[PDB]
């Protein structure tokens, strides 16, 4: 029945009595007595000059008695005003080359103070607006914004920082959303969201716990005003050293609020960022008092930025279907389409999806069904994921009706309205060290680095981010490879080859520019060399898992000959029975066929003709052979042109049930009509060359420079809806739409790439988690 001694304990008593916890009030189980005696506003919270060397009274909100300091319980201004100090703010940087923590101290702690809303420009404000934000920034390791998982709101975002995991893994696939095994819907106001079956994944708190470390508790009802949040932190590590927490964390709904209300480039996001900057303040200066602020690891982390969106700016639905009261719909900055009631029986997706496709001109929005979403977006493989998604524009909402604010987000994690913040600051953590963007998918492994915690597996690239810290507890090591490549001769006759086709070195060293890419799974395959190109054809799927060339900046673009417009030529390194054959071709109608090398890029005529094998062969369907020819014939030129000369690795994906990793066999459900050659989901790319632009590809003294895409391959293109013009018009930007990570690429075909570098791995390992973004 009462909290006496007990405000803001670490832990949870039941199972009938009262709580005294942070948490109590969203549980409506405080004691009678929480509110009077754990949350006291008298005085502020701030001491004055004639407050100093008080009488202690105990309705104060925090202290300023001589004896405030030994329990914990000052003010955090009390020895600025009192005792003379100067606020943490008006020190200068000095670097921490080693943790200054007291006695039993067994680790540096970590404390996260993550912002709602916080766009990575504001910023660029300054000292001028947020002063001890500016100094955490300026002082500690700072990017110049980081990138949030898609969708860019507050709970997909907030648990990705807390699991490592994409939205799709963790199960916070939204703010909002509904399961149909539990037939139940989770929003950000409800009671829902307390079942413990809604979050999946391990997140930090729980990695800490299992390995004991204590967790500072990490949520916090918001009727706990922010000042008092901020001396509870400072109250539990004044704690003794076997009861005290090694990991907390503060959150504000600022500016997000604001920002909603004024948008995000209003005058008014002024006094929500000063009002941070003070709060971030009171943590210091409270640091400062417990002689922890040159101790203590501080992550400054958004969720996600800011957009101007008003509500002029909305799509209706009901100008493009018909029978828009048969469904529901997710609406705002996403949507996510579904049927109202399940007993529908001619509820169609097809009809829904045909119907909402490219009909204005200046359409504001495009369907997908969610295996067709682009792939580093990672948002399929939930039930709570509904099979038809509307991609948002920037600025823009969308509406089932028109009988159904300043600011938004939720948009798509590339656009730099959403991009957000990262700052580190504290010992491990480097001094004034400006480091590339990164994903908030990463930071999961840095902060049980940083607690020395063993992390849960995730999607986080573990070393990746090593050029973050002052120390690493993780040395990243390359993996095995699992099956060794085959190196088979000629072997068999030309004429031991009826497939139904007609017709009429230092190879490694330059078309493998990065080494041979390792086979992480147990297969058979071949090593193929040619003039041109290099490849490693898979015996299973009769086509190559990856194909490796470099054409130079002064490289000559031919034309395919009529003559050989049709040609295919049998492999003789390959036996018939581990070939694709021509005819399956013929007899699929809707299956035709395209080469990954390029013929287009042959280095002569002669050389042309192993362009043509059938060992370089791969299922295309002609509205997707528009795509690449364009690319082939055009594109990797122009990339050649611009970055002095280019390396390409090119191969298919199989990703059927949409899980962002490698199908096995079992998994594959289209094969070319009448055969078992089975058809890609995706066909991608790996793209690299010296970022130092001056030397070209094969002779790259410096750093890498790389970008990539997963293109899907489709049987039309009604994705673009520009596709009946030119393919000048729409192809490359098809593609940009689709970048992806090497990262990814190697998750869908289970590969690795850059084995043989001078680089060390990383920096390898950054290289294959950087996205190319086009803004
Ligand atoms: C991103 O990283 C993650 C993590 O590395 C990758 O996802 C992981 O993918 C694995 C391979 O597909 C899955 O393995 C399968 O697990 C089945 C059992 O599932 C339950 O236990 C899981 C294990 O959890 C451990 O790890 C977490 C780490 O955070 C800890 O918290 C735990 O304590 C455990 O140590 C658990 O993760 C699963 O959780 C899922 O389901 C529950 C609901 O039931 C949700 O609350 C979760 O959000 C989560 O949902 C996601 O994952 C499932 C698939 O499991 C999807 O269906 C959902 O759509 C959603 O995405 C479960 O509680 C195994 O039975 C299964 O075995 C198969 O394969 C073996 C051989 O290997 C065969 O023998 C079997 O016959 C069988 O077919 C398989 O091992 C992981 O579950 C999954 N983990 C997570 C956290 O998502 C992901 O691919 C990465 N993404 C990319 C792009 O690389
Ligand atoms: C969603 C519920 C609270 C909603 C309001 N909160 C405002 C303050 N807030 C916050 O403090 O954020 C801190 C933070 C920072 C980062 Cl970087 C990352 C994260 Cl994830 C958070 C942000 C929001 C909360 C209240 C109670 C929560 C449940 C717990 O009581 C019990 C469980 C504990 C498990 O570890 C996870 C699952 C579960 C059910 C908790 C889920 C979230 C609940 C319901
Ligand atoms: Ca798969
Ligand atoms: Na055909
Ligand atoms: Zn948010
Ligand atoms: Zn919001």
């Amino acid at each position: 029945g009462s909290c006496k001694g007990r405000c803001f304990e670490l832990q949870e008593v039941g199972p009938p009595d009262c709580r005294c916890d942070n948490l109590c009030k969203s549980y409506s189980s405080c004691c009678h007595d929480f509110d009077e005696l754990c949350l006291k506003t008298a005085r502020g919270w701030e001491c004055t000059k004639d407050r100093c060397g008080e009488v202690r009274n105990e309705e104060n909100a925090c202290h300023c008695s001589e004896d405030c300091l030994s329990r914990g319980d000052c003010c955090t201004n009390y020895q600025v005003v009192c005792k003379g100090e100067s606020h943490w703010v008006d020190d200068d940087c000095e670097e921490i080359k080693v943790p200054e923590c007291p006695a039993g101290f067994v680790r540096p702690p970590l404390i996260i103070f993550s912002v709602d809303g916080f766009r990575a420009s504001y910023m660029k404000k300054g000292s001028k607006v947020m002063p001890n934000i500016e100094k955490l920034r300026s002082c500690g390791t700072h990017a110049p914004y980081m990138r949030p998982v898609y969708p860019t709101k507050t709970f997909p975002n907030l648990y990705t920082l807390a699991t490592g995991l994409y939205p799709e893994s963790h199960g916070i696939v939204g703010n909002s959303m509904y399961d149909p095994v539990f037939d139940a819907s989770f929003h950000l106001r409800g009671r829902e969201k307390f079942n413990h079956r809604w979050w999946g994944g391990q997140p930090l708190w729980i990695t800490a716990t299992k390995q004991g470390v204590r967790a500072g508790t990490f949520f916090w009802s918001v009727s706990i005003p922010h000042e008092r949040r901020i001396l509870t932190i400072l109250q539990w590590l004044s704690l003794p050293d076997n009861e005290r927490p090694s990991v907390y964390a503060f959150y504000s709904e600022q500016p997000d609020f604001s920002g909603h209300k004024y948008g995000p480039f209003g005058p008014e996001m002024t006094n929500p960022l000063r009002e941070i900057d003070k709060t971030v303040g009171q943590l210091m200066d409270g640091l400062k008092q417990l002689r922890l602020h040159r101790c203590v690891n501080v992550i400054f982390v958004g969720d996600h930025g800011m957009e101007d969106v008003t509500c002029d700016r909305t799509e209706f639905l009901s100008n493009y279907l018909t029978n828009v009261d048969d469904i529901t719909l997710v609406p705002g900055t996403l949507g996510r389409i579904r049927a109202k009631s399940i007993n529908n029986s001619k509820y169609d997706p097809k009809t829904i999806i045909a119907a909402l496709t490219c009909k204005k001109p200046d359409q504001h929005f495009k369907p997908y069904m969610k295996q067709h979403l682009p792939k580093r977006l990672h948002y399929a493989n939930n039930r709570r994921i509904e099979d038809i998604h509307l991609l948002v524009d920037r600025r823009w909402h969308v509406a089932r009706k028109p009988l159904d604010f300043q600011g938004d987000h939720g948009f798509d994690n590339k656009v730099n309205s959403m991009q957000t913040v990262f700052v580190g600051y504290g010992p491990t953590f480097k001094y004034r060290t400006k480091v590339p963007p990164f994903e908030n998918i990463e930071l999961y492994n840095v902060m049980c680095d940083l607690l020395g915690l063993k992390p849960a597996p995730n999607n986080g690239t573990h070393g990746s981010l090593n050029h973050l810290l002052r120390t690493n507890t993780f040395r990243p090591t390359m993996p095995d490879e699992v099956s060794r490549p085959n190196y088979p001769g000629i072997m068999y006759l030309q004429s031991e080859f009826d497939l139904g086709c007609t017709c009429d070195g230092s190879t490694k060293e330059r078309h493998l520019l990065y080494g041979r890419p390792a086979v992480l799974y147990r297969t058979s395959y071949d090593i193929l060399y040619h003039t041109d190109f290099e490849s490693g054809y898979s015996e299973i799927f009769l086509m190559p898992l990856w194909t490796s060339y470099t054409i130079s900046k002064q490289a000559e673009v031919s034309s395919i000959p009529e003559h050989l417009t049709n040609c295919v030529r049998p492999d003789v390194r390959v036996s018939p029975g581990f070939s694709q054959n021509c005819l399956a071709y013929k007899n699929d109608k809707q299956m035709s066929y395209g080469f990954l090398f390029p013929p287009y890029l042959s280095s002569s005529p002669e050389a042309k003709y192993d362009a043509f094998l059938v060992t370089n062969m791969v299922p295309m369907y002609p509205a997707f052979k528009r795509v690449w020819a364009y690319f082939q014939r055009v594109l990797v030129k122009k990339y050649a042109s611009e970055r002095n000369g280019v390396n390409v690795i090119s191969g298919p994906i199989f990703d059927y049930n949409y899980d962002g990793l490698r199908d096995t066999e079992d998994e594959i459900k289209q094969y070319v009509e009448g055969s078992s050659i089975p058809v890609p989901t995706h066909y991608y790319s790996i793209i690299t060359s010296c970022l130092d632009f001056t030397q070209p590809a094969d002779k790259c003294d410096g750093p890498l420079s790389v970008s990539s895409f997963i293109l899907p391959h489709r049987p039309d293109n009604d994705e673009s809806c520009a596709s009946s013009e030119d393919e000048s018009k729409w192809v490359e930007e098809l593609m940009k739409m689709h970048t992806a990570r090497v990262r990814d690429i190697e998750h869908l075909t289970g590969l690795d790439f850059y084995r043989k570098t001078s680089r060390s791995y990383s920096e390898i390992l950054t290289l294959k988690t950087y996205l190319h973004t086009y803004e």
